[PDB]
């Protein structure tokens, strides 16, 4: 979701 943060 938010670069390599949360999933993608």
């Amino acid at each position: 979701l938010v670069x390599l943060l949360i999933x993608l």
